[PDB]
């Protein structure tokens, strides 16, 4: 039989120090190729061996395609392959989009989704799961208005993250290192600034705040790992909840939830589980 491999590279959609992501065409089909830099190829062989323990599925979460590593005379080529979404990432869609409740509802609830099916061991299954770079840009949005979580790279199974989304204990370095649960919690610290940066902009009152990256008004870009210690460890400092929320059932209801993910103590913090349920109930 034929096996058709060859993968069309047709506009390239990121570039960073991790690679590139090109929109590729396979079969007639929308694809994503991300290319990996020689400087990051962990990051391909722990989403490969990953994937290789557990196919993960599920609506919330990129969805995987092909991991392929091809031979070049001095040099090894790393590709991973996933669904395409032509919306980008929510980091990309918050700049240029306002949201209603309806939508800001169905993107943390997805949101929400996709992490609780990382965290939960399923027996008989799946191994637990922990992000570990949560990110307003590693998450894209669905035509449907749902999202997906992608980059499985520092995924842990039961580089570092990105620092503006570091919790305390990170920063602090008191994480309990050989505890799986600490993982889960340092997750639910950076969705809790994911829901933040969504739920701004969700108009209310004709009211809406500008985009922005959580502690855009406290650090610098590309923020120091002491810039971030100071703000979250030292002072603990929390992002803004803006007054025009207090007048609004749903971002009043949002604004409680995000406090209970940004505990200084990691074992206050809520579950991913109990997230959803939340949600479930506001509106
Ligand atoms: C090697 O490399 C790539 C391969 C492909 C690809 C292309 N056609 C057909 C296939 C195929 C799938 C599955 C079976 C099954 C059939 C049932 N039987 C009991 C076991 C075997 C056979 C063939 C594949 C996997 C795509 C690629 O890119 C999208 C590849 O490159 C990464
Ligand atoms: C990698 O990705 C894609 C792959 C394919 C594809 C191509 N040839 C053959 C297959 C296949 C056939 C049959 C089985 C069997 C398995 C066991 N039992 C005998 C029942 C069913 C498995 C696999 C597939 C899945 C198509 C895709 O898209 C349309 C892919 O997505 C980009
Ligand atoms: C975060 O991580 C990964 C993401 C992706 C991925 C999947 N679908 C779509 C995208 C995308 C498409 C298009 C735009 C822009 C460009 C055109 N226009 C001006 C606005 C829209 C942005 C983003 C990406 C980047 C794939 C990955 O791996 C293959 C990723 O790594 C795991």
């Amino acid at each position: 039989r034929t096996v058709a491999r060859d993968i069309t590279l047709l506009e390239c959609v990121g570039k960073g120090r991790y690679g590139e992501v090109w929109r590729g065409s396979w079969q007639g089909e929308n694809v994503a190729v991300k290319i990996f830099s020689s400087r990051d190829e962990k990051s391909w062989f722990r989403e490969t061996e990953l994937y290789n323990t557990v196919m993960l599925r599920h609506e919330n979460i990129l969805g995987f395609i092909a991991s392929d590593m091809t031979s070049r005379h001095s040099s090894t080529q790393l590709w991973l392959i996933t669904h395409y979404h032509e919306m980008g990432s929510l980091y990309d869609y918050l700049q240029l989009t306002t949201l209603d409740t309806v939508s800001c509802l169905r993107i943390v609830l997805s949101i929400a989704s996709g992490l609780a099916h990382l965290h939960i061991e399923i027996f008989g299954g799946k191994p637990a799961i922990a992000h570990r770079d949560l990110k307003s840009k590693n998450i894209l949005v669905k035509k449907n208005g749902q999202c997906c979580i992608a980059d499985l790279g520092l995924a842990v199974m039961h580089r570092v993250g990105t620092k503006r989304y570091m919790a305390p204990e990170v920063l602090d370095e008191t994480i309990q290192v050989d505890c799986f649960d600490s993982y889960k919690r340092v997750d639910i610290w950076a969705f809790g600034l994911v829901l933040w940066e969504v739920a701004r902009r969700m108009v209310s009152n004709g009211i809406v705040e500008d985009y922005k990256p959580p502690f855009y008004d406290v650090v610098p870009n590309d923020p120091s790992f002491e810039d971030m210690r100071k703000v979250v460890c030292v002072d603990q400092q929390r992002p803004n909840i803006p007054n025009r929320w207090f007048s609004d059932p749903t971002l009043t209801s949002l604004a409680k939830l995000m406090k209970e993910c940004w505990y200084q103590n990691p074992s206050a913090r809520l579950t991913a589980l109990r997230i959803k349920k939340t949600l479930t109930k506001i509106d």
